[PDB]
């Protein structure tokens, strides 16, 4: 209906709030909503890991690993 397109937008819903909550140094937010769509984007490789789209989600789960990481340093 399709699972996939909804939890893309779940997760793109979240990683736009993690980037919002980020710059505004707002840090524990931006933190829980990191993690929130960490969370989504894996449950995506866990129900269709052979998705075409899997490197770009294993890409977008790297690069909010590596910006709680920062901002764990800072808070």
């Amino acid at each position: 209906m399709s699972a996939q397109v909804m939890l893309e937008d779940m997760a793109r819903k979240y990683a736009i709030l993690a980037v919002k909550a980020d710059k505004e140094g707002k840090v524990e937010d931006a933190i829980t909503y990191y993690k929130k769509a960490i969370e989504v984007l894996s449950q995506i490789i866990v129900l269709y890991p052979e998705s075409v789209a899997r490197t770009a989600y294993e890409q977008m789960i790297n690069e909010y690993k590596k910006r709680i990481s920062y901002l764990e340093k800072v808070l």
